[PDB]
């Protein structure tokens, strides 16, 4: 009989990480090996059904999503969803979804608020979440001595799936729960030179060690303008929150990573701007499964989807969405096995919570509350040749940091500043 998976994810945009011309290839590529094994599924096939969550305009949409989960819900009777990732679609589906007791799969929907799983009933996240890097940020507070205070400044676009916000909101409400820290904040808006008066006497006011969450280039021209105002690694840490790495470049090999450059007549400020800066990343999975899901990704959407994949941090999200789809199906089989059926919604979700798989993402953990273990990297500056590399990773399970290749965290007087100045603020 057939197992129907109910899709709602952008069908048509091809822009979002979780796009269908991006998650379609990989969900194809996940159900190409649960055909290969006839261990799985005994006597169920996966059928897919597909609706989409973009409005008129062509976006993803509070409206257009749950309108469209209704829709399958009651034309195709599905054993589970898959999507929607952009938080605005995601947080009126799972209500829905929950409603119905049918489980829900996703890679996004990183939203602090999704976590609260009363409400999201049988969601599974299996790509990242914005708590998580709450985790990652309160274990290098314990590393290296922060126990006070820190400032986080952070913009988005002109009116969307604010992710900056989302991003800071979940950061901001973990941090506070476990370390006890004060957590200044202050939004700005990026086209704005109005802005950034404000921004920079929050920076010499509010904190030492400060969090930014922002488009590269207006990083590059705070650190530009935290330089001119005296504001250095002696004092200062500038942390860059961008999770997707879009900062820097991929598939680079032996090319050195240099942020700050622009061919602007401001490199060598930049550079200098730059040593009081780190990066805050997703992890990229380093596992050889990866790269050949990449190979076998770019070639099925370029011929099936009409797309072509790009090299980037983005990438995890349709291998999380394949992972996920695996960890589900492995799920429903242990459940048919002990003679419980498909539509078992809260018996198939307990068995995806708190357990370890392996995918194509390598080695992951979703943890009793039904979200991902996300794994960070931290880059920063080689003093000597002004390039930047992953130094720290973090292990969202263990929620161990480890050195990597024998780096040192670069600090101009050899260790950190401390978050609260010497004199008071
Ligand atoms: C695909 O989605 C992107 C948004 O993720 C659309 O681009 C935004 O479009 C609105 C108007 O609808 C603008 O005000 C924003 O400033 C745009 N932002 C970005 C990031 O470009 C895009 O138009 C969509 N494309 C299609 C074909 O529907
Ligand atoms: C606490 C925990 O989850 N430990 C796991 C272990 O069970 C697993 O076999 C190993 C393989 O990568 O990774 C680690
Ligand atoms: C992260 O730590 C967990 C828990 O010890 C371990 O299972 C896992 O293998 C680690 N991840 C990697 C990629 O080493
Ligand atoms: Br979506």
């Amino acid at each position: 009989s057939d197992l129907t998976v109910a899709v709602v994810l952008p069908l048509t945009n091809t822009s979002y990480p979780w796009s269908w011309a991006r998650v379609g290839p990989a969900v194809e590529l996940a159900l190409a090996r649960v055909k290969a094994r006839p261990d799985l599924l005994p006597g169920w096939t996966v059928r897919m059904v597909l609706g989409s969550s973009e409005n008129a305009a062509g976006v993803c949409s509070d409206t257009a999503a749950p309108l469209a989960a209704v829709d399958l819900k009651w034309e195709h009777s599905p054993a589970v969803f898959l999507g929607p990732g952009c938080v605005y679609s995601a947080a009126p589906v799972g209500r829905f979804t929950a409603h119905w007791r049918v489980p829900l799969l996703t890679a996004g929907a990183p939203a602090l608020g999704i976590g609260v799983k009363d409400e999201y009933a049988l969601t599974t996240r299996t790509g990242p979440s914005h708590v998580k890097l709450g985790d990652f940020v309160t274990a290098l507070h314990r590393r290296l001595g922060w126990e006070h205070q820190a400032l986080v400044l952070y913009a988005d676009r002109l009116g969307d799936d604010r992710p900056c916000f989302f991003i800071v909101e979940g950061l901001y409400m973990r941090v506070r729960e476990r370390l006890n820290i004060t957590v200044n904040h202050q939004e700005f808006v990026e086209g704005d030179p109005d802005h950034y008066p404000k921004l920079l006497r929050a920076v010499r006011r509010k904190g030492r060690v400060i969090y930014i969450c922002s488009s590269p280039d207006a990083f590059r021209n705070l650190m530009l303008l935290a330089l001119n105002a005296g504001l250095t690694g002696e004092d200062y840490v500038f942390f860059h929150l961008d999770v997707f790495g879009q900062s820097l470049k991929s598939a680079q090999g032996l090319v050195p990573q240099k942020p700050w450059e622009r061919g602007d007549g401001q490199d060598r400020s930049a550079r200098q701007a730059f040593q009081a800066a780190k990066i805050i990343t997703y992890k990229e999975p380093d596992n050889p499964e990866y790269l050949e899901f990449l190979k076998q990704l770019k070639l099925l959407a370029d011929k099936k989807f009409n797309f072509t994949v790009e090299d980037g941090l983005k990438n995890i999200i349709p291998a999380s969405f394949h992972d996920g789809l695996l960890l589900y199906v492995q799920a429903v089989t242990e459940t048919l096995a002990q003679g419980g059926t498909v539509t078992d919604g809260e018996n198939i979700t307990q068995r995806m919570w708190n357990r370890s798989f392996q995918g194509v993402t390598g080695y992951l953990k979703i943890d009793r509350n039904g979200d991902r273990d996300t794994d960070f990297s931290l880059w920063d500056m080689d003093p000597e040749t002004g390039a930047f590399r992953v130094v720290l990773n973090y292990n969202g399970t263990s929620q161990e940091l480890m050195a990597v290749s024998e780096h040192k965290l670069y600090w101009p007087l050899g260790y950190p500043p401390p978050d609260v100045p010497k004199c008071g603020f």
